[PDB]
């Protein structure tokens, strides 16, 4: 719909009149003007606004009585203005014609016909008017059909480049917004209730991730709220102009104040909650109202003293000091408030504090006779051009200090006020002391300085300078030693075949350092040695293993050498060797990214281009201390929210650029990467973020935990996506390496044992209901089937194994104590064996063996159990009705538990020692020691656990003797009623590692060799049942871990073998890499 609605802007110095202008026509006064309703803004007093927070007609006011002077202060307002909005507006009007004169009136017309209206650098003052009196005039009468038709005619102006009039037709939606934000009554106006206000009148502007940031700019820029966009107090909090403004503006007026006196004053004046204060100091920082000196103190710059202070410098001799002078025709408004913010840093030994003086125009730093600088203003006669001096010791100190200051001078122009980049910048030399200092612009140094001569009389030779002395700052001589170039060691042609490649900055050669392959990054004739300076400053103060370093810096050349890459780029890895690409080297790949990101976004710096081409490989040896770097830090792989190109790039945009890159090295095809080729598509699918399963889509080996954390890490919602520490404390995890596979079960199902086929599936067992229930899992497929065998239910599987025959056999021990056996390659060939007196309690498999409950061991021929009823080969009475076996381990002689007592069993199955265990009690505790044994693990001693036993009990087989105890509440204990600490299962593993699962979610690691814990796996699942070591088809070594998870939830785990080693390599890696960042910052 067709706004109407247009802001007028009135400015001009204090006492111009212009409030009672605005009368008569009809910090800032705002109201409505209705001729056409226009939004008036009135800049009463000296709203910092126009350069703080800078559609809209400007009205420039000035006292004619006062004269040519006051047009001459309106050109800093008239630069500005042209600085913010060159297109728009400009109507001069002179006010106080009643009492001047019309010579001052036809001098002023001069003045500005000669400095104004025809004078590149102005916005092209569109017209003006002289005005006697506010009482009314013919003039006013004008001046009114003016500003009529002038912004009528300034939206044509807009119509012709913009494409939009004073009717210009805007979202009705927004238009509503505005008229909902009229409505609102709140005592401290600071709106959050926003998003319910767009729920309250129903739901426009629907897309959130695009119309509502546009409502939202419109709404600044059509003069009705506050967004604040590094602020905390910036996107949830909207505020009423009249308050922003009126407080901050009597704060200023309610010069070194202590901010605890300010914050007792505020809190008396409007009750702001303290995380409102302590953004509403920082406001007062970006408004610059006032400036943080000490963490206790605010400067105040306005109203700071402007009569220089009596400052008597050490040195006086020519020689002793070195000046720079900056001439400008004059200096823009907030100026010196901003060069002051950023000068209050320096300091010569960043690489006690000084004793600072302020003067408004200029700070004094001392610190030391032997270092010490000032900058200020000073004018001199018969030159219109204010400007800076800048005065430094001759010294390598005072260089520092020097080079400091210039870069934050240009940095700041560059940044704040362009156009002028005017700014003639002179060097100040004389060939004897005594004398006086002759000017040379800095241009001329260069060009001396490409020369490498000293500064020579041109009438006579005698009287020279070393430029230096002039201008230590052209040559690079305040640069850290250790960035020094050695020109002895770079060797370096210059020729093409050595071309790496080039930019906007120049080219890129190979060359050598030291005996050292290194780029050579050459500032061939490309408004150099600022931008030499610019990546100075940059790549000092960066110190991390995973950022590409400086390895010396060469003024004469114009050159920064830097490390170069011996392996090249991932992108080219990844489409040219998948082999180099294990799994291991995938894994120590990200954490070198994310460390990097994680180091950036604490130093403030966002990234914002996280691709393959980015990442440079220094070795593809997969244990090396560092292996990959980002390159250049300080396309289709945008974050879809600021791929909308109406937001503002922070850490959450590089985190989810780093959640694409990890999907990319997930699949090693570069499968997104390979969709480049066709950009329609694939800059659409990361917009839409409907990413297509890594493993399924591409037929990516699983790799759990890493699936899930691309899943976290690319979400839609800034404020959902994880920070950068917390992907790489994500990523620092052992169990994210090793953990292979988790299948879920179906809901309800409870396996109660477990047998792997050596040869890839699983056959279950089933305790969840009481019937006989035989269930199986396929891992190639994750298929999943089940189907009743037997009548009770099934306690202990076995398989047979029969080779020589080429057939296998499931035997299947349940509690009616029948064998049911059943052929692995035929399921119809089911049959029984001799059932047993009692209960099946454990099976082991040659001789098959059934261990029952009441003690008894029946042992069973190889071949034989293949025949429907057939007798055991011998059976043994170990225990009795009371005393179950429980367990038969081996690892030609047998061990296992009965009741409390360790048996044992030759080849002639002949018991070769009953161990009463029970004398245990007196270590320990009885209740632990007098149970019944649930394993026994059977290596250079034996481990015991019994049946809720928190202790596991070592035994000497040699002497019969209790050896140590192993308590896992302990462990458990050190780790910060699902602490149990009881023992469920015992797995041994050859390479000393002994796995502990619990009652809880826990798997304990110990090492053999020492006793001692390795690490505390946990928050698995609720409890675990069973564990099983396992060859897979693939002949990997896996561990099996199968678990409760109570909602009746029960699943398989796979881990990899090595787990136990990688948990120590990992941390030593990580260790090694955190003590060269310290070596690395530290130096410097
Ligand atoms: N002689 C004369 N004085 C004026 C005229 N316009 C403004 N002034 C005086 O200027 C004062 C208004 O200043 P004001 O606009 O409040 O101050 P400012 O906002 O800081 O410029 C009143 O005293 C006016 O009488 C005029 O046309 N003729
Ligand atoms: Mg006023």
């Amino acid at each position: 719909v067709p706004y109407n609605r247009m802001k007028l802007m009135i400015v001009g110095n204090t006492g111009s009149g212009k409030t009672t202008l605005l009368q008569q026509l009809m910090g800032i006064d705002v109201k409505d003007w209705p001729i056409l309703v226009l939004n008036v803004w009135d800049f009463a007093g000296r709203e910092e606004f126009y350069s703080t927070h800078p559609r809209a007609l400007y009205l420039a006011v000035y006292d004619l009585s006062k004269g040519q002077a006051e047009v001459d202060a309106m050109k800093p307002w008239l630069f500005n203005i042209k600085a913010r909005a060159s297109s728009s507006p400009v109507i001069l009007v002179g006010t106080h014609l009643d009492v001047s004169d019309e010579k001052q009136r036809k001098a002023c017309m001069s003045k500005i016909t000669k400095e104004l209206l025809n004078k590149r650098g102005f916005p092209a003052i569109r017209d003006y008017h002289f005005v006697n009196a506010t009482e009314e005039s013919d003039a006013l009468a004008k001046l009114r059909k003016t500003i009529i038709n002038e912004s009528l005619n300034f939206k044509i102006r807009d119509q012709l480049v913009v494409g939009q009039l004073i009717p210009d037709c805007y979202v009705e939606l927004e238009k509503i917004i505005l008229s909902e934000r009229k409505n609102v009554p709140i005592e401290f106006p600071v709106i959050d209730r926003k998003r319910l206000l767009q729920l309250v009148r129903e739901n426009q502007l629907q897309l959130d991730e695009n119309e509502l940031p546009h409502a939202v700019h419109f709404l600044n820029e059509s003069g009705v709220l506050l967004h604040f966009q590094a602020l905390q107090l910036s996107d949830l909090y909207f505020v009423e102009p009249k308050w922003l403004c009126k407080i901050m503006a009597q704060i200023l007026t309610v010069g070194i104040i202590s901010r605890r006196d300010v914050e007792k004053f505020l809190s008396k004046k409007r009750k702001f909650p303290k995380n409102y204060m302590s953004q509403y100091f920082k406001l007062l920082e970006k408004f610059q109202i006032a400036l943080p000196i000490g963490e206790e103190y605010l400067l105040v710059p306005s109203s700071l003293s402007d009569h220089r202070p009596v400052i008597e410098l050490p040195h006086c001799e020519n020689s002793e000091i070195i000046i720079r002078l900056y001439e400008m025709p004059y200096f823009p408004m907030g100026f010196w408030s901003r060069l002051i913010n950023r000068l209050l840093e320096i300091s010569p030994y960043m690489l006690l504090r000084p004793n600072r003086m302020y003067w408004r125009q200029g700070i004094y730093l001392n610190w030391s006779p032997e270092a010490y600088c000032l900058v200020g203003s000073e004018v001199l006669d018969n030159h219109p051009e204010s400007f800076l001096k800048i005065t430094v010791p001759s010294c390598r100190k005072g260089c520092i200090l020097l080079g400091q200051v210039v870069d934050h001078i240009d940095s700041l122009m560059e940044e704040w006020f362009p156009g002028l980049l005017l700014l003639k910048k002179w060097a100040l030399y004389s060939f004897n002391d005594g004398e006086e200092h002759q000017k040379i612009l800095l241009d001329d140094l260069m060009k001396k300085a490409e020369e490498g001569d000293l500064l020579v009389n041109p009438d006579q030779p005698r009287l020279t300078i070393p430029i230096s002395q002039i201008a230590p700052d052209l040559i690079l001589a305040d640069l850290p030693r250790n960035i020094m170039l050695n020109n002895d060691e770079l060797e370096f042609e210059q020729a093409p075949e050595f071309l790496l490649g080039d930019g906007s900055f120049g080219s890129v050669y190979r060359a050598a350092y030291e005996g050292e392959e290194v780029a050579v990054k050459i500032f061939n004739k490309h408004t150099s040695l600022r931008l030499l300076r610019q990546e100075l400053v940059v790549l000092c103060h960066l110190h991390h293993p995973s950022l590409i370093s400086l390895l010396a810096a060469g003024i004469r050349p114009r050159m920064l050498v830097m490390e170069l890459a011996s392996k090249g780029s991932l992108d080219r890895l990844l489409q040219q060797d998948k082999a180099s690409l294990t799994r291991t080297l995938q894994h120590r790949i990200a954490l070198h990214v994310a460390d990097g990101l994680r180091y950036l976004h604490s130093a403030m710096i966002i990234y914002r281009d996280l691709k393959p081409h980015n990442v440079l490989l220094f070795t593809l040896y997969p244990n090396a201390a560092i292996i990959a770097k980002i390159a250049d830090y300080g396309p289709g792989f945008r974050a879809p929210e600021v791929a909308r190109g109406n937001v503002i790039y922070n850490q959450q945009a590089d985190v989810y650029s780093f959640g694409l890159l990890l999907y990319d090295i997930l699949t090693t095809g570069g499968r997104i990467v390979e969709g480049l080729k066709f950009p329609n598509e694939f800059d659409e699918l990361e917009i839409q973020g409907k990413l297509p399963d890594p493993v399924k889509e591409y037929g990516c080996a699983p790799w759990p935990m890493v699936e899930k954390l691309i899943k976290q890490c690319l979400k839609e919602n800034p404020q959902e996506r994880p920070t950068s520490a917390q992907v790489f404390d994500i990523l620092n995890s052992a169990e994210l390496v090793c953990l292979t596979r988790r299948i879920l079960l179906p809901k309800n199902v409870i396996v109660e044992c477990m047998v792997a086929t050596h040869h890839a599936s699983i056959w279950l067992g089933c305790g969840h209901t009481d019937r006989g229930q035989l269930s199986f899992l396929d891992l190639n497929t994750e298929g999943y089937t089940s189907e009743e065998v037997a009548d009770s239910r099934i306690l202990c599987l076995a398989l047979v194994h029969l080779p020589v025959e080429k057939e296998s056999w499931i035997v299947s021990g349940t509690q009616s104590g029948t064998l049911l056996v059943i052929n692995t390659e035929d399921g119809k060939k089911r049959h029984t064996l001799e059932k047993m007196t009692d209960s099946v309690t454990c099976l082991y498999c040659n001789f098959l063996l059934v261990g029952t409950a009441d003690g008894k061991l029946a042992i069973f021929e190889d071949k034989t159990v293949k025949l429907k009823g057939a007798a055991p080969l011998k059976i043994l009475n170990i225990g009795n009705v009371s005393t179950p076996l429980m367990c038969l381990s081996e690892s030609n002689v047998m061990w296992g538990g009965c009741g409390t007592k360790i048996f044992s069993f030759s080849n002639d199955f002949t018991i070769q020692k009953l161990i009463e265990t029970r004398t245990s009690q007196l270590f320990s505790y009885a209740a632990f020691s007098d149970s019944n044994i649930i394993t026994v693990v059977v290596d250079t001693a034996l481990y015991i656990a019994k049946q809720n036993s928190p202790v596991v009990e070592v035994w000497d087989k040699k002497t019969e003797k209790l050896c140590g105890l192993i308590d896992c509440v302990h462990f458990l204990r050190e780790v910060m009623m699902s602490y149990s600490g009881r023992v469920k299962t015992l797995c041994l593993q050859k390479n000393t590692a002994l796995w502990i699962g619990t009652g809880g979610g826990h798997i304990l690691l110990l090492d053999l060799s020492t006793r001692r814990l390795i690490r505390v796996i946990y928050n698995f699942c609720n409890s675990v049942r069973v564990m099983m070591t396992a060859q897979l088809g693939s002949l990997k070594n896996v561990m099996l871990v199968l678990g409760y998870n109570r909602e009746i939830q029960s699943c398989l785990t796979v881990w990899d073998i090595n787990l136990p080693h990688e948990v120590q390599n990992l941390e030593k890696h990580i260790e090694v890499r955190k003590e060269l960042a310290e070596k690395m910052r530290r130096t410097s």
